């Protein structure tokens, strides 16, 4: 049994619809195979496919990072744009493989317009800087009258993208990194590169990275010392985590979101010091922009040769377990929705995937697709403060584990309130009871359950067997609603009226 | 109109009732004169004024810092103890005075037994170090069979103090401290004092000294290098904060206790960073360990001629805006009960303080005694989040000012619930209405008001005009307290059942 | 040294023992002396520093006529001990160490020891510490700046092991 108040008046924050994002990076078959497939039956007269449209669309992804990640550390933007004659083919040293790019940004924004998405555009500060960073801003956001925006003009697209968000490079902190930077290297070229930007174009916003991975020796220090050098020329820091299950403990597994939820408290802690240390009156938030579970692949990925165009990398095959956990982390971006205004999970198609395709065949949706959708689609308005009380349990490496992680969410202007919970219990259906004395005239509308009685279960091209289902048995009654919640499962609880 | 929903299921934490503490430094006349007066009427077989001990034990403080502040940077703890003829005196470079040392620290030990206080006790680290440490530490708590406690029971005093809680130093990172130390220096220093203290005595916990004033241009770089140099050897971080109405300014004046909020969140926030940084499981807590108002009396202190015994520094007569701010500021402190542990009014007698004493003459209660009493009897049990709305103004410093400042204290085994309430408004009462149906079969036992319609009348020893009475209107009705909070006025909302 | 009713009962918070000091440094050389054995003896550069450690070399080594040397003779000592071999403090790169010392600030503090003890006694040699352990984050890089600190001074750099048989 566990309970929950779910008040109107305790609430943590309005949620930022960008936590809802994704992320494409020129890696594998994320845009050549992916969004883009010329020769495809179902390709557009630009040769992107429709069918990988639709189920992009259908997520309802408000803002899409790209081209990368550890593409962009190498990459000159000049390669992708004008004439394809004059594009050359280069050597990716993030990937190991041949890039063409016979798509570069101007296709891909004709991309995301089509999806519906704005682009968080990445800029290269690995082998390149502050002048490369200016004139790529100037080049997609300036109208007209100079030689980088009468360029974007003349390659044939007459408006300027005006691109809201940039990235300063992607995390440099790796050794595996093309242009590793020190965190004060990388603060200081940060720095000089959001001026200009900024200068260029003052209406962006500006991410500066944060640690590759929370792992690294320089975590936390590298943070500090970033935001020491940049904080008064930026808006976010950015965060990244995958996630695997590579013990086979379930238990364990499920609890990792906790750590997530300790990892953000901490970024958003590096920024309040550097704050207060600045005395300035400016809150920093953060880009939770890359997340996901990511392990199933790495063995395969060992014995792709180097230098192939699009190789079938990351291509992580999903089960019903790294479903849960997804909602479990969705569930845990949503509670700290006062400070992480944008996500991205890492990636959108093939590459570590909600959307996997074939070659001239079918698109699907991986067993991750589900809550990701429910959240974006169902997790509109402000985030509530969980007040749970929830029996617990102990793993391997965390303690008091609650066996419900769950939030509810309040849009007024739909007049809706929907429920978030997992339950983790392995063996026990958990009996949750809301008292929501604080919303009149509410009533059930539905309440959606993804479970499988197999953790290690698949989707695929062919047959989905995990996959949601409509009878939730909740019920409201005298203020109050009480739903089951079966073992490991995710349930959406959508009321109304 | 105000509103305030009381729920039982919305904490913050247990207070610590240590938060409730405060310090008596070798100041002025906080001893000489304050606590103890040879010949005084009302003295003691050991010349501790009686008046001044029942004064404090209204109070009910359960903690006091000693012997200093900045006097104890300079100060060397062997020419305190053992018989009088033998004790040196000293040129206190602190705060100009020759001290004679007639109270040592074994002396202020029977005297806080007396007033029902543990001592946390400062060691010297301006011109001592890390041996002066062990062996004050050695001498005070080790039991017998080695030099220095042997000693102490020589001194008389059989038993060992066993003294739980012991700051490394004081703030030092101020150019007026006796032996400044940069925070490398300092965090140093305070970490090889901190463990062989802990060697000496592993019962013990440890206090590292923050920032003399937030307005220092090292505050939190300070903090942060410190916690880096000591974290897996202290367990709390200080910090140290005065207020003063200087521009008269009441209404800006009474916003100060806003600036503190922010002030408390970072110094977590910079503890939070240092955890992350070294993957500590241990989280720090704060020690506010010197607050209040201090501001009138320092134009009288210019006047003093240097080299006197016991001068009479530092003598703020407080008035009713400062009880008042003391008010919002007890209130910000149980605000942050989850991680302010330990909290200390500077001082506790004479010298900035809710206590004052005329040699061979009275004691009396200054204006901040009354708020402070309030809060330390009436507020134990579990902080509860306040949820509140209220109406709100801008001042010279500060934006979006509530009138309402308030916070809900629940005791489950008096099964009472207190709420503290300052109305900062100059010219109207403000009714406040707050929810307690989460409180059934709970009543008003009493509303307690200070208020005066002079914001700058102070009491005396002659007459006390500042007083609280017990006529505040209170009342329950349909599971709702309603309350008129008179303009500028402290109030105790005590419920029960 | 001296009396024994004066020597006073410690904390060794080393080993978290009483030590009563019964015996010290002038008992263990008459001991040495029954074995055949010289004494590489170590100063304190851990709660103490360069007096302390000159004010030791002067006790041990200087014939008389000084303070120190004639407390030795007092405390029934005539001839100077004559140490060669001195060690500057114990390996205080370890954490657990007492008034543990980064390598700048142990180099630092042994150049300076080691400037005085020789000037005392220039016939003497001195052991500058390595590492605690090979296993130490600082290994290596610790000897390297201690070495820089320290080279044109001192003889001899040490290093410690220890091993088990733990599976
Ligand atoms: O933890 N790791 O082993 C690890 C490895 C690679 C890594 O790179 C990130 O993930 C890649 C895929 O999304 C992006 O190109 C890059 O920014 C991030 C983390
Ligand atoms: O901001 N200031 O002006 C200021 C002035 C003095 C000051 O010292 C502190 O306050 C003294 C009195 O409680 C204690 O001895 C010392 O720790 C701390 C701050």
């Amino acid at each position: 049994k566990a309970t929950m108040i779910i008040e109107k008046d305790f609430k943590i924050a309005e949620i930022d619809k960008r936590i809802y994002g994704s992320f494409i990076e020129h890696l594998g078959r994320a845009v050549y195979g992916g969004i883009y497939e010329p020769g495809h039956p179902q390709a557009d007269e630009n040769g992107f496919r429709q069918d990988v449209i639709e189920l992009v669309k259908e997520l309802q992804v408000p803002i899409i990072r790209y081209p990368g990640g550890n593409f962009v550390s190498g990459y000159n933007w000049e390669d992708g744009v004008g004439p394809k004659e004059q594009r050359p083919r280069r050597l990716d040293l993030a990937w190991k493989s041949v890039e063409t790019n016979e798509i570069g940004l101007n296709e891909f924004m004709d991309w995301a317009k089509m999806v519906g998405a704005e682009v968080n555009m990445a800029v290269n500060l690995g082998t390149r800087g502050i002048d490369a960073a200016r004139n790529l801003v100037e080049y997609c956001n300036h109208p007209s009258g100079s030689y980088y925006s009468d360029l974007r003009i003349a390659h044939g697209y007459k408006e300027p993208h005006k691109i809201k968000t940039w990235c300063l490079g992607n995390a440099m902190d790796g050794p595996w990194q093309i242009g590793h930077k020190t965190a004060v290297e990388y603060g200081r070229i940060a720095c000089e590169a959001a001026k200009v930007m900024k200068w260029v174009d003052p209406t962006i916003e500006l991410v500066v990275c944060g640690s590759s991975n929370r792992n690294m020796p320089t975590f936390a220090e590298w943070e500090a010392t970033v935001l020491d050098h940049t904080y008064d020329h930026v808006d976010y820091i950015s965060l990244h985590q995958y996630y695997g299950n590579r013990d086979n403990d379930t238990a364990n597994y499920l609890a990792l979101s906790l750590e997530m939820d300790d990892f953000i408290r901490s970024v958003v802690a590096i920024a309040d010091y550097v704050k207060a240390k600045k005395r300035s009156k400016k809150t920093i938030h953060l880009s939770f922009d890359e997340w996901n579970v990511w392990y199933h692949s790495n063995e395969a990925d060992k014995l792709i040769e180097p230098w192939t165009v699009a190789p079938p990398l990351l291509e992580d095959i999903y089960n019903f377990e790294d479903a849960l956990l997804v909602g479990c982390m969705l569930i845990t971006l949503m509670k700290h929705a006062d400070r992480v205004k944008i996500a991205c999970l890492a990636q959108l198609v093939n590459v570590i995937a909600p959307i996997m395709t074939e070659k001239n065949g079918p698109a699907w949706k991986q067993t991750i697709y589900y809550p990701f959708m429910h959240a974006s689609v169902y997790g509109r308005g402000v985030a509530l403060h969980p007040v749970i009380s929830s029996p617990k349990y102990d793993s391997k490496d965390f303690t008091d584990v609650p066996y419900l992680e769950s939030i509810a969410v309040y849009n007024e202007e739909k007049e809706e309130v929907t429920i978030f919970a997992v339950n983790r219990d392995m063996e026990d259906a958990l009996l949750l009871e809301c008292d929501v004395r604080s919303f009149e005239d509410y009533r059930v509308i539905e309440h959606i359950v993804l479970e499988h009685d197999n953790v290690k279960q698949t989707n695929s091209a062919q047959s989905s067997p995990v996959v949601p289902h409509r009878n939730g048995d909740a019920q409201l009654s005298d203020r109050k609603v009480s739903a089951t919640l079966p073992k490991l499962s995710w349930n959406v609880i959508r009321l109304g009226k």
